[PDB]
């Protein structure tokens, strides 16, 4: 009987103040966000959202950033009137990090929970400064974190597609998902950009003011060193995407934790083959 939510949420307040210098207590954040259900799920109670969104976070040893992420995003996602769920894909073990393979795991595993039709892929340390920056999907792949403080509030280059993005289920399937062999830092987001272009799509973005985003300043994590093969890998995306991605993926889930504000999937994604 519920009518459809309006096209744009009337609850949005625009520009918000973001700070990362205070402690965060997730028990309290949960109290502040009473309508968020076990596992970090929420749907509005007064209308039906056409946006069934799984928010995927690549993760390992960033609990503090995550706390900030949950404190700021949860209120924003409810104001955006989304039918959403949060998934932190925690990489088991201590070997070289693989951001994009975790993202692929996230897509596959969240689909087992619910009929999601949109996927937001977000680094754990990026917080939006304006709730008008929609964390849902569009008719074309959506780049969300378009104006980051660390890049001077502008794109570092015009084809930059890293940070936070949103792909509908169909867009993600059309590019065979993300590459599984970008181990260590860099390039996997450029590869993904290439995949979208090679499948006839173009990047949708909000304007630079609405797209303003804060990056929690942090130092280098061990086990995610710049991948030296990244420039050669992005040069062959058209050929490699055909057989590297969803259709060449395996992983072993070790544990699934339903916390009040998010579901954490700990997974073994292995090492280079
Ligand atoms: C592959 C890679 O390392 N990508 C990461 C990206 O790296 C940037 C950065 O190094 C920058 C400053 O030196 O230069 C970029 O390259 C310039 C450029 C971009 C795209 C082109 C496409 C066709 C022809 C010529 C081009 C020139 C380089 O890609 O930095 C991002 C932000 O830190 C990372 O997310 C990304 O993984
Ligand atoms: N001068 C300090 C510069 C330090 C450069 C470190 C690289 O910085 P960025 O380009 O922001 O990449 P990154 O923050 O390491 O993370 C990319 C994303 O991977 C995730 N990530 C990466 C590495 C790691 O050990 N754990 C983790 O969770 C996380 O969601 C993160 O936001
Ligand atoms: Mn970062």
């Amino acid at each position: 009987s519920l009518p459809a939510c309006p096209e744009e949420s009337p609850l949005l307040v625009g520009p918000m103040l973001i700070e990362f210098n205070m402690p965060v207590d997730l028990e309290l954040v949960a109290k502040q966000n009473p309508n968020v259900k076990m596992g970090g799920r929420y749907a509005p109670r007064d209308c039906v959202s056409p946006h069934k969104v799984a928010i995927i976070i690549p993760f390992r040893n960033r609990q503090e950033h995550l706390k900030y992420w949950l404190y700021y995003l949860h209120p924003v996602l409810q104001r955006q009137q989304l039918d959403y769920g949060i998934y932190v894909i925690n990489q088991a073990g201590d070997t070289i990090f693989n951001r994009a393979k975790l993202l692929n795991v996230g897509f596959q595993e969240a689909l087992k929970d619910y009929d999601y039709t949109c996927f937001v892929f977000s680094d754990v340390d990026l917080i939006p400064m304006n709730d008008h920056n929609a964390y849902r999907c569009f008719s074309q792949p959506r780049h969300i974190s378009v104006a980051m403080d660390k890049f001077g509030f502008s794109l570092p280059y015009v084809q930059y597609f890293g940070g936070v993005s949103a792909l509908s289920k169909q867009q993600f399937l059309t590019i065979n998902g993300f590459p599984n062999n970008y181990w260590g830092w860099g390039g996997e987001d450029d590869d993904i950009f290439n995949r979208l272009v090679f499948r006839g799509m173009s990047i949708s973005r909000p304007n630079a003011v609405v797209g303003t985003t804060r990056h929690i300043r942090h130092s280098r994590d061990k086990k995610n060193e710049p991948n030296p093969q990244r420039f050669d890998r992005i040069a062959h995306t058209k050929e490699t995407m055909l057989s590297d991605g969803l259709n060449s993926l395996t992983y072993q889930v070790l544990d699934v934790q339903r916390y009040p504000l998010y579901t954490q999937i700990t997974v073994d994604i292995g090492t280079p083959s």
